[PDB]
């Protein structure tokens, strides 16, 4: 009953390798990029860019400071996918659990997909929306920051 995904999938014009290790190793530099939507990234557990590491996000939906601290779980250099798991923050008043992936398919003719997996902790919680625009704005300010 509780369970629950989300997923956009965009466009990018500009480099898909430089957009995927930019959130596999580059993390903390996603806030100087998207500044609006993410004011800080900070290293809690082990090391950018290895999976098993745990950052501290500061980031901002309609106005409102929240923050998420998550485990980067999984960075498949293939896919090139990058998987977090929040495991503490302001989305633990909604969620007993929440897991973000951003996908980047540059086989085509580039194609960013963010998934957003939850269980909510009761069927009153809002399926989380809003992190889909929070999401496609991030993906926004980092495309046009990496074009030309």
């Amino acid at each position: 009953g509780l369970t629950g995904k989300l997923i956009c999938q965009t466009g990018i014009k500009s480099d898909g390798d430089v957009f995927h290790e930019l959130f596999g190793t580059r993390p903390h530099h996603v806030p100087n990029i998207t500044p609006a939507n993410i004011q800080g990234c900070d290293l809690h557990e082990g090391e950018f860019g290895k999976v098993g590491s745990v950052v501290i996000w500061n980031y901002s939906i309609d106005g409102n400071a929240m923050i998420a601290k998550e485990e980067i779980v999984a960075i498949d250099e293939e896919d090139k996918s990058v998987t977090f798991k929040v495991v503490e923050g302001h989305l633990f008043e909604e969620f007993k659990s929440i897991v973000f992936s951003v996908h980047v398919d540059t086989k085509g003719e580039n194609l960013v997909t963010w998934s957003i997996d939850y269980e909510k902790l009761n069927e009153s919680v809002k399926d989380p929306t809003s992190y889909l625009d929070f999401l496609l704005s991030v993906t926004r300010d980092i495309e046009a920051h990496h074009l030309p």
